[PDB]
């Protein structure tokens, strides 16, 4: 059961859909907001708020922020698929100062 530090589990059917939330700091307010997925040693782009989507994900996957919280940005990510499984990264910011959240989605999927 090891998981990255401090690691948020959303658990969804497949297909049904998820909001991520990707918590950070003023520091980072002005910075690039991003979701990425994790593999081994690679965190390959899902969806940052240049508007630049991953093909697998594109017309599934709005970045997105609420009200007059500076704080927060939102990833929802439609239509479930079990290859959506995994860990991944929410960041705002680049670098040694980026405040990032580890999240992981289980998708329950036919057996
Ligand atoms: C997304 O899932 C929520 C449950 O968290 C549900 O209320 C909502 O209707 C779903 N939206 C779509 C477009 O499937």
């Amino acid at each position: 059961g090891g998981l990255p530090s401090d690691t948020h589990v959303y658990t969804k059917d497949i297909g049904r859909n998820v909001t991520i939330e990707c918590p950070f700091k003023r520091e980072n307010a002005p910075s690039k907001k991003s979701l990425c997925k994790k593999t081994n040693q690679s965190c390959e782009l899902v969806i940052d708020s240049t508007e630049k989507v991953n093909p697998s994900y594109i017309g599934r996957a709005k970045l997105f922020m609420k009200g007059t919280d500076l704080t927060v940005f939102y990833v929802n990510i439609s239509h479930l698929t079990h290859n959506d499984a995994g860990l991944y990264i929410c960041q705002a910011g680049e670098g040694p100062s980026a405040d990032k959240k580890n999240v992981d989605l289980q998708v329950l999927a036919p057996e």
